[PDB]
């Protein structure tokens, strides 16, 4: 796993709590990739990782002029264009609601209106592994019904086992304790 080999050389090497931080996020943006990698494999979409929306408008309507509309630069995960929707996917990989709650509201509030304006019907898809439990849970109703199951095989440990090494090796050092 060269994935998990470069981690562990980095863990092993650091020495500072802000290099750690740097490790810790590095961690939790690699789980998070993953799973968006597992859940794309799994349904047989194309797999994405952070697309300008500027870029999804013009894949689904090429002759849009960008320059007559507001488009908000966000960068969600994925999208698919069906031919006649546009759902727009993030993926996230946590324990609690909160993540998927502030990029549900972000989303809906940016997206939403310049696609009404646009005329591209968009619905706004968060999925959500729990990397304990490996249970999905969706928001976007037209996802479930495309995708009623999603048979992932998913495999968390790997990430928690490097990410413990590295808060047990700044487990006494107030710096880190704080940027985590
Ligand atoms: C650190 C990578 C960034 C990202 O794509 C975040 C997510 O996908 C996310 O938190 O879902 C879990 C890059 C783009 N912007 C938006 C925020 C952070
Ligand atoms: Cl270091
Ligand atoms: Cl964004
Ligand atoms: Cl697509
Ligand atoms: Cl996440
Ligand atoms: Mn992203
Ligand atoms: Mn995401």
């Amino acid at each position: 796993d060269p994935m998990y080999e470069q981690f562990l050389q980095r863990i092993q090497a650091v020495r500072t709590a802000t290099v750690a931080k740097d490790i810790s996020a590095d961690i939790l943006e690699a789980r998070h990739d993953y799973f968006g990698r597992e859940l794309c494999r799994a349904l047989d979409i194309e797999y994405r990782n952070n697309v300008l929306l500027d870029e999804i408008i013009l894949d689904v309507y090429p002759g849009v002029n960008l320059m007559e509309y507001n488009v908000p630069h966000v960068t969600p995960d994925n999208y698919i264009w069906t031919g006649d929707m546009l759902l727009i996917l993030d993926y996230k990989v946590s324990v609690g609601h909160d993540s998927t709650e502030v990029t549900y509201k972000k989303y809906t509030t940016l997206i939403l209106p310049v696609m009404q304006e646009i005329g591209i019907n968009t619905e706004i898809c968060i999925i959500r592994a729990n990397p304990v439990t490996n249970q999905i849970s969706i928001v976007g109703e037209q996802f479930k019904r495309l995708f009623p199951t999603i048979p992932v095989e998913l495999n968390f440990a790997r990430f928690f086992e490097l990410r413990k090494m590295l808060l047990d090796k700044f487990a006494d050092d107030e710096e880190f304790l704080m940027m985590i």
